[PDB]
């Protein structure tokens, strides 16, 4: 099956395939990057000068040979970043609605090519995003991503059509403690590389400022602090920053009016007059739904903040809670969008694990309303400080952000695991299955849990539990085997290193689970001698588990083994 990720809005596969000659000839004028992409891919074919055909164009080009050729398929792709992609048996058309659309068209093409002959299936794809902003924020506490990780992350975003990176590292003082101060000389090449890499990838580099700890609003100092703010933003503009955010999350000041005013002035006196600068982004003091309401009434801060703030300023919130245990429903978002008189942006606190750092979140974006896009214009993933380990969840986030209507968590998770773990995808999922739930997320190993819950009812009733024991034994044997196989074969070694303690603990859980079954079986067999021995071995395995810091399988398997003892 043809597989494009994120899942395209509209895709129809054709009957035939075709192959490519060693010469191509591309007709198109076109986005530098979309075009340089097309090239690097062909050369991974050559460009002929005369008469197989590949027409790559944006709508702003109104290119003749392209628009003419594309008569067979009709265009109601209107949204920004939308594109159409056609292949037929031999022409291939890459028509965006814009420079980004054309880039994404090529990204989808790059996933169509099967390489030996080099074939390219025939399809019509009509495609565009559910959310206009699909971002990752560096918003965890703990050790920041390194330069290599950041660059690596940015490239992944462009690959999967995420269009923004919010640079908000808690430990970088020039975003916060020293917000007034421009970036030193030493830092400039570091930042430009980020910005340039983001630009080449159609990823908005968003610079976040958190002035809230000491900013002044009142009088002479207010005017100074405001000038400081304008200046800093000018610096960043000079580096190439075209997207900005001012954050009030997690500070002292509770003046909604003054904060909104600072934002409106900045929006007025900086944003709208600077060329290519995108809408300002903010986050309130009351950034979770429940913080915004006292019963049915809107709280003072939110009332003043929302009433004062210009409607074209984007506002992030986290859902009903800081970490919503059961995702975010359309009605949750409606309640907040009604107060703010605008589509909200969802800052989604998963896979971030900074509040539970010994457990990795390796599951799909889960329990977010399929039709959130009705009230929400932005989807923002807050990842773990562990970059490679964050990728699986983040990619499901890319899929949801791009195509929320057709997003299915489990099927999406399968594809992300395949992207990240390759040939080891089955072994990886067996592991990741036990590591999805933190304060939010898909519940861990749900079938195993049902098996156990069902087992205990039968056990208390003295009914035969052979099928369940058999089922559990299969699971536990896989748990025993997958760590060595992953340690041996997982190609992503940063990922392997991040997970190594978890994998070792997982192997011991497998063994402890196998022993727990034996203990249960001993009781059924009324074999007092065998029971004593197994019980003793089981206590030792429990001790081995308790000695390892890493948290995995802690909601389902762990209580099972402890209940048996």
């Amino acid at each position: 099956d043809i597989s494009i990720y994120p899942t395209p809005k509209d895709m129809t596969v054709g009957n035939s395939e075709f192959t490519l000659e060693d010469s191509v000839n591309i007709v198109g004028l076109a986005d530098t990057y979309a075009f340089e992409l097309l090239k690097n891919m062909l050369t991974e074919i050559k460009i002929n000068e005369s008469e197989y055909i590949g027409e790559s164009d944006d709508n702003i080009e109104e290119m003749e040979n392209t628009l003419e050729e594309m008569n067979v398929d009709t265009s109601s792709i209107s949204k920004d970043e939308g594109y159409v992609l056609v292949t037929d048996e031999n022409k291939i058309v890459i028509r965006g609605n814009d420079e980004t659309g054309t880039f994404y068209g090529v990204k989808s093409l790059k996933q169509l090519i099967k390489k030996n002959k080099v074939i390219l299936d025939e399809v019509v794809i009509k495609d565009e995003p559910s959310f206009k902003m699909r971002a990752v924020v560096e918003g965890f506490y703990g050790t920041p991503w390194s330069q290599e990780e950041r660059l690596d992350q940015i490239k992944m975003y462009g690959e999967y059509k995420m269009n923004a990176y919010i640079y908000a590292p808690k430990s970088d003082p020039y975003h916060r403690e020293k917000w007034r101060e421009p970036y030193p000389a030493s830092e400039l090449d570091r930042m430009k590389e980020l910005i340039k890499t983001a630009n080449e990838n159609k990823v908005d580099f968003v610079f976040a400022i958190s002035p809230g700890l000491d900013i002044k609003f009142e009088g002479e100092e207010g005017e100074a602090d405001f000038k400081a703010l304008i200046n800093k933003a000018e610096t960043l503009y000079d580096m190439g920053v075209r997207s900005f955010a001012i954050l009030w999350d997690d500070i002292e000041n509770r003046s909604g009016v003054q904060q909104a005013e600072v934002l409106n002035r900045f929006n007025k006196e900086f944003i709208k007059n600077k060329e290519g600068v995108k809408p300002l982004i903010t986050v309130p003091v009351e950034y979770w739904g429940s913080s915004m309401f006292n019963g049915e009434e809107v709280k003072t801060y939110t009332k003043e903040f929302a009433e004062t703030l210009d409607k074209d300023i984007e506002v992030m919130w986290t859902g009903n809670d800081v970490i919503p245990p059961n995702g975010v429903s359309l009605e949750d978002a409606k309640k907040v969008s009604n107060v703010y008189n605008r589509k909200m942006m969802l800052w989604w606190n998963y896979p971030v694990n900074d509040y539970k750092e010994d457990k990795m979140a390796l599951g799909p974006i889960y329990d977010l309303d399929r039709n959130l896009d009705e009230e929400v214009s932005g989807f923002i993933v807050n990842p773990m400080r562990f970059s490679d380990a964050s990728k699986i969840s983040t990619l499901t986030g890319a899929d949801y952000g791009w195509n929320s209507v057709s997003y299915e968590a489990e099927k999406s998770w399968d594809k992300a695991i395949e992207i990240i773990a390759g040939e080891m995808k089955e072994e990886f999922k067996i592991f990741a299955n036990h590591s999805t739930r933190l304060d939010t997320g898909r519940p861990d190993s749900p079938e195993i849990k049902n098996t156990i819950d069902s087992l205990w009812e039968k056990w208390e009733a003295g009914s035969d539990i052979s099928l369940e024991l058999s089922n559990l034994q299969n699971e536990f044997s896989k748990m025993v085997q997958v760590p060595n196989k992953l340690r041996s074969n997982l190609e992503n070694k940063a990922l392997l290193n991040q997970l190594d303690s978890h994998l070792s603990k997982f192997e011991i859980y497998g063994n402890a689970g196998l022993k727990s079954i034996e203990i249960l079986q001993d009781i059924v067999n009324k074999d007092m001698s065998e029971f004593w021995s197994d019980n003793f071995e089981g206590i030792k395995l429990l001790r081995n588990l308790d000695g390892i810091k890493a948290t995995i399988a802690n909601n389902v398997v762990d209580p099972f083994i402890r209940k048996v003892h």
